[PDB]
């Protein structure tokens, strides 16, 4: 991983709370960043999981996964340094721009965090808290994967992890269905209404999330699908990225809207 000295980096603003103490934004060598820091008393399991993060954020590619720009371990207080997404988080960004994007640039959201979470499962790692609260925005629309979960949040998780606490790439394939439902509502609160134990309820009693206002019919179908309550009849990854291309390249399929009610 990239050291960077602590000249290079200059904190400028807290803008969260995070897992491991603050988090800012701030000026790089100047590219704007995103700092997380590791504060002071920190325990060995915290400083496996902190660097171990990092770890694997360094050795991804992937345009969809957020970029890390390196890491401070050498001094302390120890710091993740990573790509700042002007845009936030997609669950808030999509609450306060409500009915401003295109059905194509909505799906084409959608492409860019299925593409981000094909590179995860094809490298072995299973997210485990995949929802949109999970995934930032830059000012090109470009939505990625950050977080990186859990090595439980009820309303997106598949009955299997709730049930009994498998959780694979098939499981976050259920939570991308969740996502593609947020995105397509502009947000809305899954299962609004429900309590948790109604919706573990109503998920194993065949229940699932309603049609999206404005929604393509092929959308719905694949968030469906996602939804299989049995695994293997769930889409993978490849395929969702796959379908989710050839509706961009034929957008007049968009246009097919599924009923709402
Ligand atoms: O609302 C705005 O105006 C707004 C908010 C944020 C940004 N930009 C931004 N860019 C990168 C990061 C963060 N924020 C950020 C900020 C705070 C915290 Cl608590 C976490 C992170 C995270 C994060 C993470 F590590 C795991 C999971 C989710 C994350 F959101 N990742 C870096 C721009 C505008």
């Amino acid at each position: 991983t990239t050291e960077i000295h602590p000249s290079c980096v200059t904190r400028q603003k807290v803008i969260g709370a995070g897992e491991f103490g603050e988090v800012y934004k701030g000026m790089l060598k100047e590219v704007p960043v995103a700092i997380k820091t590791l504060k002071a008393g920190y325990t060995e399991k915290q400083r496996v999981d902190f660097l171990g993060e990092a770890g694997i954020m360094g050795q991804f590619s992937h345009h969809n996964i957020i970029r890390l720009e390196g890491v401070i371990s050498k001094y302390k207080p120890m710091m993740i340094i990573t790509e700042y997404m002007e845009n936030g988080a997609l669950d808030k960004f999509l609450r306060e721009k409500d009915g401003e994007f295109s059905v194509l640039q909505l799906v084409g959201m959608l492409r860019g965090i299925a593409a981000g979470m094909k590179y995860l499962a094809n490298m072995n790692y299973v997210h485990r808290d995949l929802a949109a609260r999970n995934i930032l925005v830059n000012s090109n629309l470009v939505c990625k994967v950050s977080d990186f979960g859990l090595s439980i949040p009820i309303r997106w998780t598949a009955p299997e992890a709730i049930s009994y606490r498998k959780f694979t790439s098939a499981s976050d394939v259920w939570s991308f269905g969740i996502v593609m439902w947020e995105v397509m509502t502009y947000g809305e609160r899954p299962y609004w209404e429900l309590s948790n134990h109604e919706v573990m309820k109503a998920i194993n009693d065949g229940f699932r999330l309603p049609t999206p206002m404005d929604c393509p019919s092929a959308i719905y179908q694949l968030m469906m699908q996602c939804w299989q309550q049995e695994r293997a009849r769930r889409p993978k990854f490849a395929d969702i990225v796959s379908i989710l291309d050839k509706l961009i390249r034929a957008p007049d399929s968009l246009k097919t809207l599924a009923d709402f009610d």
